[PDB]
Parts: structure tokens; sequence; C-alpha cells
């Protein structure tokens, strides 16, 4: 009957104690506590909220309902990137040299998974070689030393969140901020992130559409943050149209080569220094976010950026030559133009629908099974708010395939020429405290 008063409790809109939200995340995940007493608790929390400390207890007792990372014998604050990601996102693959370079430390955990594309591990085994085996005394040998590395995540963290999202996601219960944010939080803290920063997408087809959405998560996740002891900064961004031209896997590996010699688009160009601003403060490896960025324009000038990707490609496996000459990657067998068939300005990219006809290329995984095509993807020769004239090359497609019509098809249908546009503003807010 326990779970009964705790539902009656929230439904009534009052504060769960730390022991009922312990007790309910725990017997949620050993089974003792049914789906359909879970379900009725998230309804009533999503109508009824959390404050700040049942926010903080949640988080932890989900960071504490399975397996944990330390990473305490890595020297320094191991600051982690969580972002939801969008179509040409090649932060990670930029930040983690970039800010070892300043020897901010970067302890890397990712994984491959479905997507339009690979994940971090499916990027970086587009070059030749490299490879995630590593046991964690390895691992932390290699982050001591060459303040970067990547290791194969864990599929035992915060059980209780996978349970709990799932459900959430067949009983309408996704779209509560206090469900939200004790979920991204607890799985960057179960890592063993000490500092942790947020890019929060928002716009056209991201989850939280407004600015003003996405900024209220993004301080209720800073705030649970800086509650549970791990320092918290977010960044607001816009994935309205996908990020950089390079939408793949070596095609993006290529173009985050450009965007470490300080080169490259320039809306990644803008959002790494951001994002990466965050993290050089945070790792205390300068005092402020105009400091950091200095810090960070200043190696990707120098070189020492590219210098860290080379040594950190080296040090696990890796062909290191192929910074310095790209065409070393894979290439896919065909490129197609696909010409734009009117004249005017890049109105609209539909981002997700340009990450779909990646995946049709083969760029990346539909179902759990499929094989990932390093070498194909889609370059994008637009972005919103650039000229355009009948003929000119709106995308070029890289295919291991003659036939892509289907891709063409939908890159036509979700790429909108007007005869005036003006792309959002990249960078919307910055919470720092």
């Amino acid at each position: 009957m326990r779970m009964v008063d705790i539902i009656i409790k929230k439904q009534n809109g009052k504060e769960l104690t730390t022991e009922e939200i312990q007790f309910f995340v725990n017997g949620y995940t050993d089974g003792s506590i049914p789906d359909y007493q879970a379900s009725a608790l998230a309804m009533a929390i999503f109508f009824q909220d959390m404050s700040d400390r049942e926010r903080a207890d949640l988080t932890m007792a989900m960071v504490n309902s399975g397996e944990t990372i330390d990473l305490s014998a890595i020297e320094g604050i191991k600051v982690d990137k969580h972002s939801t990601g969008g179509v040409g996102d090649t932060t990670t693959l930029v930040l983690a040299p970039l800010v070892a370079a300043l020897d901010v430390p970067v302890a890397k955990m990712s994984g491959r998974g479905l997507g339009h594309t690979g994940g971090t591990i499916d990027k970086l085994e587009a070059i030749m070689g490299f490879h995630v085996e590593l046991t964690k005394d390895e691992f932390i040998k290699l982050v001591n030393r060459d303040k970067v590395a990547v290791i194969g995540q864990s599929g035992n963290l915060t059980p209780a969140d996978k349970k709990l999202y799932a459900l959430r996601d067949v009983t309408g219960t996704v779209n509560s901020i206090p469900l939200i944010a004790s979920s991204i939080m607890s799985k960057k803290i179960a890592a063993g992130a000490d500092a942790i920063v947020l890019d929060v997408k928002t716009g056209a087809g991201a989850f939280m559409k407004t600015e003003e959405d996405a900024a209220e998560l993004a301080k209720a996740m800073v705030r649970i943050g800086n509650n549970v002891g791990r320092q918290t900064m977010a960044v607001i961004s816009d994935m309205s149209q996908p990020l950089g031209f390079a939408i793949g896997n070596a095609l993006e590996v290529k173009e985050a080569i450009d965007t470490l010699k300080g080169e490259g688009p320039e809306d990644l160009h803008e959002l790494v220094l951001t994002l990466g601003s965050q993290m050089v403060v945070l790792a205390k490896k300068a005092d402020t976010l105009d400091e950091a960025r200095a810090k960070l324009e200043e190696v990707m000038k120098n070189g020492k950026a590219l210098e860290k990707f080379k040594d950190f490609l080296k040090n696990q496996g890796g062909d290191s030559s192929i910074v310095d000459d790209p065409s070393k990657l894979p290439q896919a067998a065909y490129q197609i133009d696909v010409p734009a068939k009117e004249a005017g300005v890049v109105s609209e990219i539909v981002a997700d629908e340009i990450g779909v006809a990646a995946m049709l290329l083969g760029a990346g995984r539909a179902t759990k099974e499929d094989e990932i095509d390093l070498a194909v993807g889609i370059m994008l020769r637009k972005k919103v708010g650039d000229k355009v004239e009948k003929g000119e090359p709106l995308v070029t497609l890289y295919a291991n395939r003659e036939n892509v019509d289907e891709v063409i098809a939908k890159v036509y249908d979700n790429i909108r020429i007007a005869a005036e546009a003006k792309a959002p503003k990249l960078i919307h807010t910055l919470i720092t405290e």
C-alpha cells in the first residue's frame, strides 16, 4: 500500500520525501513495483510537478539504481557534454581533441546505436585501425597522459531510467520537465562526470520547439547539477537546419579536421567555441568564458588541436596521417550532384529528413543489425539564407550505389527555395550559473 500512498501524496500536490522517491525507484527497478503504479505516479508528476529537492533526489536515485563509473583516478575535473544531437553535429568529434589540447581531461565513453548517422565510435572507426578495445586501466592511463581517450560505454547504467523512459513513451508522460531533466542528468552523473555541459537544441523539428521551452529545461538541469555537486552549464542552440555541410561518417571526420584548423563552416565553428568555452571554464583551465574562447581559438590557429587529434588516433591504433591527408579516408564510389530546380534563396532545410536521406544511403542504422558504409553521406552545398540559381547544386550525394532516386526525392521534398530567407540565430541563450 506504500506506493498507493505515494501516488496519492503526489496527486494532492505534496512533495515526496527522499525515502519515498528512493523506495519508488529501487522497487520499480527490481520489479517489485508494477508498471501500472509507476505510470500512475508519472502522470501525477506530469500534473503536479516536483520541487528542486525532489528533482535532485530522483536524479540521484536513478544514478544509484545500477552501475556507476568511477573516474576519480583520472586527474582533474572530467566535464562531459550531453546533447540531444542533430544532423551534421560534429561537436563531440571536434571537442575531444580541441579541449584536450588545453589539458581539459576528456574521458569519453560512447557507442554506436541507431540514428541517421553512426555514433562517435562509428565515425572514429572511419579512420583505419582505430578501435576502442581498452581496459579501464589503459583508459585511465591514456587520459592522464594525453588528456583524451575513448572507450565503449557501459550498458548497465541507470537501469531505472531505461525502464521509466520506455514507460513514459507509451503513457504520455515524456513531456514533463522533472522527468526529462532527471533522465538526462542521471545518465551523465552515473557515467562519472564531475561537471556537465548541456547543448539543448531548439527550433523547428527539435524536441523543445521554442527558446523559452529549451531554456526552461536547461535551467532545471543546471539546478539539478548544482544541487547534486556536479557544476553544470547550458547552451541553447538552433537545430532548424543541419549543422555544417557534411552529413555522414568519414565526411564528418573530414569536416571536423577543417574545424580543428580554425576553418570549416561558420556555424559549427561558433558552436564548438561556445560549448568548448564552458567546458574549459568548468575544468578550471580558464577564468572566464571570453578567455576560454581565446585559448580555444589559439590552439586552432597554432595547430595544437590538430596535433592532439593525431595523438588521440595514434594511441588507439588509428592511422594518424589521415589528418594531414583526409583523402585517405573511405571514399564513396559515386558522387552525385543534386541540382536546384529553382532560383532564389534557400529558405528551409528540414534537418531530420536530410538525416533520413543520409541513412537511406547507408550512413546510419535504422534497425539494430544494419551495416553502415562509413564513406557514404551528403554534402550540403547551400545553407538557409544562401542564394541559389537553377542548376546550381544544392547537395552532393556520396553513394556506393548507382541509383539513389529515393534519396534524391527526399532531398527535394525537404529543401525549400524562396525569394527571401533569413537563417535563425545559432546561439540563443547561455546558462552559466
